[PDB]
């Protein structure tokens, strides 16, 4: 599914998402919107080390997810990587609430850092009324 902007950023907001361990909710739209474009089933295979970015919020098979093919890799969120694709996120919210969870917080992903961090990320959720 491709999610338009304020219809997502309405959906954070109740699966709990705005200020979670410090981030607002402007940030996570501003990550979702640079690794995924708001699409659910976006994946993204890394030829140089074999894991796969899958979701929404393009969550490592390395660390987060288990897809069974991604060599010494666990799984911290304790779920197969198949529920990072589907329509309903809800799984790829408690997972990516799992990944902040971590020392680095929202800097996990590179993105972030190079499109978010100290830039107004207020347009994000301009007008979606949340």
């Amino acid at each position: 599914k491709v999610f338009e902007r304020c219809e997502l950023a309405r959906t954070l907001k109740r699966l709990g998402m705005d200020g979670y361990r410090g981030i607002s909710l402007a940030n996570w739209m501003c990550l979702a919107k640079w690794e995924s474009g708001y699409n659910t089933r976006a994946t993204n295979y890394n030829a140089g080390d074999r894991s796969t970015d899958y979701g929404i919020f393009q969550t490592n098979s390395r660390y987060w997810c288990n897809d069974g093919k991604t060599p010494g890799a666990v799984n911290a969120c304790h779920l197969s990587c198949s529920a990072l694709l589907q329509d309903n996120i809800a799984d790829a919210v408690a997972c990516a609430k799992r990944v902040v969870r971590d020392p680095q917080g929202i800097r996990a992903w590179v993105a972030w850092r190079n499109r978010c961090q100290n830039r107004d990320v207020r347009q994000y959720v301009q007008g979606c009324g949340v």
